[PDB]
């Protein structure tokens, strides 16, 4: 689990997303596993700008952030879950890292701010859902 609380918006997984966050939504893409929210209280994150490839991520099920190279946001084949049928996610980035099911929604940030949440993984990779071309999120 996890979210990015920018301004008065809320990012969490799609296929986490809460009855409330689709009560209030403002966006959702299903190829991305995106899901934004609007929210009362002002957020308490800053979205990175940039193209780094490389950040720190929160692992939940190591109670962990570790260092990672990740490749650049692309279309990347994700076989069927219990969430989703087989399909290519987009803005998908993939580093090499360790990821279970409980730990989408940790937060990937470089030295700008966040760059995305982890979204897939399995087999000592992790893939980050990215949010920084969603310039809409900073007003
Ligand atoms: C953190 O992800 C994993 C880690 C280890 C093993 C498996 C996974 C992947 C995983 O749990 N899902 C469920 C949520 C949907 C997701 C998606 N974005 O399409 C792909 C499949
Ligand atoms: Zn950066």
């Amino acid at each position: 689990s996890g979210a990015i609380y920018v301004g008065n918006y809320r990012v969490v997984n799609r296929h986490l997303a809460t009855h409330n966050d689709w009560a209030n939504l403002v966006w959702e893409d299903s190829s991305r596993d995106l899901l934004v929210s609007s929210t009362t209280a002002q957020g308490c994150d800053t979205i990175a700008r940039c193209d780094c490839q490389t950040g720190v991520y929160y692992c939940s099920s190591r109670r962990k952030h570790y260092p990672v190279s990740f490749s650049k946001p692309s279309l990347i084949f994700v076989e069927a879950s219990e969430y989703y049928p087989a399909r290519y996610q987009s803005h998908l980035m993939l580093a090499v890292g360790h990821s279970e099911p409980g730990d989408c929604g940790g937060i990937l940030r470089c030295q700008h701010g966040v760059v995305g949440i982890v979204s897939t993984g399995g087999n000592g990779l992790v893939g980050f859902a990215d949010v920084r071309d969603l310039l809409w999120l900073d007003e």
